[PDB]
């Protein structure tokens, strides 16, 4: 819906398909108290301030993630909650939209509203500022296939995204060997970056979020996590190189163009549609709700099932039976190990700490002594033998078994909740 | 590349043009019609066999034009300036022959089996060198599409309260009985579970899958796959709004799998699931999942496809498919998959030598990837190694007695594996070298 909703008389949820913070000031003007949640509150354009500065009152911002940890909705504290960016699909995006649906009406609100520049099935659009280029077959570097000219970057100041670290590393030190002054960027760095303008190419992942860019040269694929149901014994969380979707391509394109006309390179024409995640981004919010939110998996279902009721929003398979009994399965966690393995930020905390507990409880080695892994630097009373392996979160570098009661559940809750 | 709700006009030089189109606004009738009236030659080009012929025959008896039509099975030549063909039979025929065709519609071009792909590919690749003007991508249903609601048709979701346990909700009783009825399960199986545990009841209800063909009463329920294709009076349809379809994993096992995944419906096939209803007579929706996948994409074991398609029917080098696909993926508003085409390539060019008679058979058995399975058969029998397990896929080689000496050289899985198997065929090598060479991360 392209104008935002009145307030009904009875409880609804609406959708508002905003295009590219005023929407809030109307229903507090009508006397309303508003909430808003995002993902950040940060100022959209990286410099500025937060959402939640005050004198700039009857509208609260805040973030899913503070939601999610104050426990949810209280009692009667607002009329209205926006959920804003609604197509994020982040776990605790997805979590805490969930717990708003299931929780608005009973917490006295009246009125939902799902907010999103991007619904399920938006493309990139183009944009007035930008000059979209494909690039060729012809140029001295090469790039996914095509290449990239040296004049077209050969003075200026240019950013290219790779899906990957290493591709980054690798392209620059070609450039820098051809004379251009190329910095890599990805996570664990930053400043590297020369910000008195002058030449320069930084080659970057998505970690980058400032500066101005002439031009923008994109891969136009993105590393994404997916769980593959692959019975060695169980399951396997691992990532995929894909095509990137169209909030990814719009947010690439988007560093280009800002104020002075830009240009925008592309190696393939198209886009994934947005609108869909991964039954693993199910599995994130059963661990969190575990972890972090004191969520039994029955009430982190509650709010995942609110979720997928609603029309409109980011869809995935429907695994909820099956991560809730897979979660429901994991008892007497050891409790040192999980408060290591939150403390470090591990992707699954709990299931992490879960494979530790089943090891140290049968003086076992881990899967491998990767850091995910740290937590046991016990590593002598253990080192005795075969890894009681209950699920793959990572490479295995030990001898496993798995003969383990607990990978017997998980394997035989594969086979009866997951469809044929 | 132009965007277009009507037909473009043809232009002076070679124009490749996007129509965005209500499939019943006659795409495949009234169009190349429209083109024929002003003097062009114009081919139409469906994925299915028969689609092509149906529009042969409507256009027969609605104008009395007798097009030329041209399938795999079947081929008139009228010499009307109107040829209806298949993808599939368009590629057999060399694809773009010189002067031929003024204007062609690639139609439902938003289809992602193989045919369809490789076939529109060849067209942007050939049509302008062969006297071409103009090439038409018409869909009803482009990249990013969702479903829209339908005027006839009343949608409500199902609850969980209901006799009937429906993929973790609930069909009450009272909404199928009487009047006439249509559900969807996504597997054989579930179409009896469904089925079966529905006279426990009063039915009129029965099961089709794949083998069977026509049993439906025209007061019933149906209850059954996607292989129904869009007949016969439904007052309403019930989804379970998820589809079974073919993935390629590369599992390392020694090299890649093709499979079977189960995912949530896309809008192509939600709107024509929910399309078996409403059809004058206003119907009823219900549905197990509000959400849907937005059309435009595809599994990368359909360039799979292409390419073994491309060694076992059309004769071409894969260096030769390789040109084609890459046609398809550097044209803007079609379906996109992941840039496989190096190391399907790769893969495929590796593979030599295979036994003649072996393909012969696989393709006359319309086996999936009749040439891979040929070629694993031919590496099996020259090792004199048994075939990955004794499925119907392997029947060319049974004559079985003497090649049973041991483990397979497995090259690729293409099923479930019974046999045991060995792991450094220097062609399973080869294709584990095309990994490391051709894919990323
Ligand atoms: C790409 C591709 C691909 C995939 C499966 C089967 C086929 C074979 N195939 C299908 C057709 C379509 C048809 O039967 O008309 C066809 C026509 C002539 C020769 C071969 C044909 C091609
Ligand atoms: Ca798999
Ligand atoms: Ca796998």
């Amino acid at each position: 819906n392209s104008s935002p909703p009145a307030v009904p008389q009875s409880f609804q949820v609406a959708h508002l398909h905003a295009p590219t913070t005023k929407v809030p000031a109307a229903y507090a003007a009508q006397g309303y108290k508003v909430l808003v949640l995002n993902p950040s509150v940060a100022a959209t354009l990286g410099f500025g301030a937060y959402m939640s500065k005050a004198h700039g009152s009857p509208i609260t911002y805040s973030t899913y993630g503070k939601f999610l940890a104050d426990g949810g909705c209280s009692g009667g504290a607002y009329d209205i909650i926006i959920c804003d960016e609604c197509h994020s699909t982040d776990a605790t995006s997805i979590l805490g939209i969930g717990t708003v649906l299931d929780q608005a009406e009973t917490a006295g609100a009246r009125l939902v509203v799902l907010a999103t520049a991007t619904p399920p099935g938006s493309v990139t659009v183009s944009h007035p500022n930008i000059e979209e280029v494909a690039l060729s077959t012809t140029g001295e570097i090469p790039f996914y296939g095509k290449a990239i000219p040296l004049e077209v970057i050969k003075g200026g100041r240019h950013l290219i995204f790779c899906h990957s670290k290493k591709k980054c590393d690798e392209l620059a030190a070609k450039l820098v060997a051809l004379g251009i002054n190329a910095v890599a960027y990805y996570r664990g760095l930053d400043v590297s970056v020369i910000p008195t303008n002058g030449d320069v190419v930084v080659v970057s992942t998505d970690a980058l979020m400032t500066g101005d860019f002439d031009s923008v040269i994109d891969c136009n694929t993105c590393v994404t996590q997916t769980v593959d149901f692959s019975l060695d014994p169980t399951f396997t969380i691992e990532t995929t190189t894909l095509p990137q979707d169209a909030v990814s391509r719009t947010q690439r394109r988007g560093r280009t163009g800002r104020g002075k006309p830009g240009i925008y390179r592309f190696v393939a024409p198209g886009e994934r549609p947005s609108g869909m995640f991964d039954s693993s981004v199910l599995c994130e919010c059963y661990d969190a709700g575990c972890a972090w939110y004191e969520l039994m998996p029955a009430e982190t279902t509650v709010r995942l099932r609110a979720y997928m009721n609603t029309p409109g929003l980011p869809v995935c398979q429907d695994h909820l039976e099956f991560w809730e009994g897979v979660f429901t399965g994991l008892t007497h966690i050891d409790a040192h190990f999980l408060s290591q393995t939150k403390q470090s930020g591990e992707n699954f905390p709990y299931l992490v700490a879960y494979q530790a507990t089943v090891c140290a409880r049968a003086q076992a080695p881990p899967p491998s002594w990767d850091q995910m892994w740290k937590c046991l630097i016990r590593l002598k009373p253990t080192l005795h033998g075969p890894t009681p392996l209950l699920y793959r979160l990572g490479a295995v570098q030990n001898e496993v078994t798995l003969t383990h009661p607990i990978t017997k559940y998980i394997m035989t809750c594969m086979s009866a909740d997951l469809e044929v």
